[PDB]
């Protein structure tokens, strides 16, 4: 099954709390959350090698990795992290996160492709659990 495609953001639920407890004050997560309405997903996935552009407006970033291989890339809130995915099921993968410098709430992300092909990523805080859902443009 095949997360190849151009995503567009039409859901972004909690991300306000989810940066409350990574600490970023008031003003910079209301910024943040307005960010998030115009988050687009570029994927590519070839077998379990995965290439991911995330956007929004000003910004963009590629994320790249292969199920099963540590990689490193940045928590949500910014911090560098060594990053692990694994399957879940057929189509969602699951992916734990360890800070590579420091201490901080525990982080991870998910991301699942529905039967009525939606994609939704999930990330997460210790207890606070964001939810974004994207279609195909
Ligand atoms: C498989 C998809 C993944 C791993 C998507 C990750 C997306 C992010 C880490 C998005 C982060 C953003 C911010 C930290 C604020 C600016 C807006 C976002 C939503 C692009």
């Amino acid at each position: 099954p095949n997360f190849s495609g151009n995503w567009k953001i039409i859901r972004s639920e909690n991300f306000e709390e989810l940066l409350k407890v990574l600490g970023v004050n008031v003003m910079l997560r209301k910024i943040a959350v307005a960010a998030a309405s115009k988050q687009a997903v570029e994927i590519k996935q070839e077998g379990d090698t995965f290439y991911i552009k995330v956007s929004t407006t000003v910004y963009t970033t590629e994320i790249n990795f292969k199920v099963g291989e540590e990689f490193e890339e940045q928590t949500v809130d910014g911090r560098p992290c060594k990053s692990l995915v694994k399957w879940e099921s057929e189509n969602k993968m699951v992916c734990e996160q360890k800070l590579l410098k420091g201490e901080g709430p525990k982080t991870s992300w998910t991301k699942e492709l529905t039967n009525d092909g939606e994609l939704i990523l999930t990330m997460t805080a210790d207890d606070v659990v964001c939810t974004q859902v994207f279609v195909r443009e």
